[PDB]
């Protein structure tokens, strides 16, 4: 019934059982096996799960095995070296949430320093990619969110405002992480680490304190905190040179 | 800045200006042009944006133009017929959130009934795809969320509980939408439409009204409501046959 409590040593025993199954099934096509997530960081809790990544020599390989035993859960990703390195150098809007997995890999099997290659690739991403992701985030996510809460103020529904506020605070956290080109430790610590960073957009800290405390019932204060954060954004982007093109009416 | 107030008539003027550029640039490679989102449903609000889809004849075409003028925002997706039809028949975990776009397309240009083809494809998916997506959702998301809030109870951080509770309520809404094979109208109405459907898992209704009202500060009331919803999941999946074999420790 649900995830049960497990200690670190029992989880690692499962990891090596899976590693032996992987090597028995795929043999010399396995280049490397590593553990990421909290278990790879050696900070797994009693109810933490298991996340493993495998580097294959197998040409264009990209698949995953994700299952439960009813008591615990495992996910194993299988990728070719080319596919994995390409993904590790691609900066999407949620890069600060996702790509921390490449910075604390616990090696389990490695025939040729592949896990070190993935780490070097992830930490050497060209600065321009973060600049482009920040500008895309403002247009694709933040500008759209602003239209949604401004609609809520004039026509509702207020029952969406708590969920929307959570999404906006998360998007702002991604914006800060992209600026500092720093990945957050884990999903549970995204907002906690975001508000402790420097160069915050004005109004972001105040907005986060609603989400972190759970006080999301005052719709008129939420709308005002969102509006203050939005105004802070375009300040913030012109100070750091993240300028968005608003000049073309049809840009194709 | 942000999105300004616009009327429906101003939005439709922009749509026909964009369609007119599309035909000039791509000519006979344009199979169809349609409007989706709230404008395609003719329920756009004062701050709503513009969402358009374009079916191309050029095989493997898949690109998008998404921009702002500082005052309003537009997104135009360009897809080949095969890529679009394939996507319209694939049932992911967020299918109830995304695939409503194929059920209320406002036609603007159609050289061969392609927009009707996309609609028929979207509504003619065999039930097995929804059964598999429901089972995948429980393993990949709900079981994982249960481990995360159980970690919060024993080790924190409690500041993540409001955001996690919102994610669980959304995942439950996807679960209900997949069961009934009905997509939600828009993101703002996901929770409102989810709790009005029949055959809900026990405890989901109570959990949603925490999220819909914004009262997410009582951490222990949230944790108990989450556990009740999780218990409701097990009876609900048991009763409807969304069962996966969980007996093997490594099922590959
Ligand atoms: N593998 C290389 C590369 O991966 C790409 O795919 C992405 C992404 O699409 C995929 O997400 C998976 C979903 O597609 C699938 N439906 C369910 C899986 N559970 C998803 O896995 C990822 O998301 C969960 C989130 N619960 C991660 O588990 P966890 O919370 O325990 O976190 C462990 C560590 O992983 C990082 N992290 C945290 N949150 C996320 C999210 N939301 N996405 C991705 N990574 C996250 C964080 O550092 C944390 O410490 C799970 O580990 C994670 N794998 O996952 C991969 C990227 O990993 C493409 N398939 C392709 O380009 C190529 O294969
Ligand atoms: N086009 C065929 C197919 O699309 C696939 O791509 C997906 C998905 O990856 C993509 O999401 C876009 C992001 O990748 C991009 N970074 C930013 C874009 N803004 C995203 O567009 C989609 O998400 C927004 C969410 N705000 C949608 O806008 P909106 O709130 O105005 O909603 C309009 C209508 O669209 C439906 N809807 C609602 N929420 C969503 C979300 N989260 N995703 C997708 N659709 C949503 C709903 O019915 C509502 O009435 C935006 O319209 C939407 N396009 O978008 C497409 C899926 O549409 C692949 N690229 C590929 O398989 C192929 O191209
Ligand atoms: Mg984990
Ligand atoms: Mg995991
Ligand atoms: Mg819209
Ligand atoms: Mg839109």
């Amino acid at each position: 019934n649900g995830p049960i409590i497990m200690t670190r040593e029992e989880r690692m025993k499962i990891v090596h059982e899976i590693k032996e199954r992987i090597l028995d099934k795929y043999g010399d096509d396995v280049k490397a096996i590593g553990v990421y997530g909290s278990l790879g960081r050696q900070t797994d809790g009693p109810y933490s799960d298991i996340d493993m990544m495998c580097v294959m020599s197998t040409e264009e390989a990209e698949f995953s095995h994700e299952w439960t035993t009813g008591e615990w859960k495992v996910e194993v990703n299988f990728d070719s070296e080319e596919i994995l390195l390409d993904y590790a150098s691609q900066v999407e809007s949620d890069w600060p949430l996702t790509h921390g997995q490449f910075f604390s890999i616990l090696p389990i099997y490695d025939s040729g320093g592949y896990l070190e290659k993935v780490y070097q690739t992830a930490k050497s991403v060209e600065a321009q990619k973060f600049h482009d992701a920040i500008c895309a985030l403002i247009v694709e996510e933040l500008f759209e969110y602003a239209g949604k809460w401004r609609n809520i103020r004039v026509q509702g529904p207020t029952t969406f405002l708590p969920s929307l506020t959570v999404q906006v605070a998360m998007a702002g956290a991604m914006l800060i992480g992209l600026h500092h080109r720093i990945c957050y430790t884990t999903s549970a610590s995204v907002l906690t680490e975001a508000v402790k960073q420097s160069d915050l957009p004005s109004g972001y800290d105040h907005l986060c304190q609603f989400v972190m405390s759970g006080q999301l019932s005052d719709s008129e204060k939420l709308l005002e905190s969102l509006e203050n954060f939005w105004n802070g954004i375009q300040e913030w982007t012109e100070r750091h040179g993240y300028i968005v093109d608003v000049s073309k009416r049809i840009p194709f």
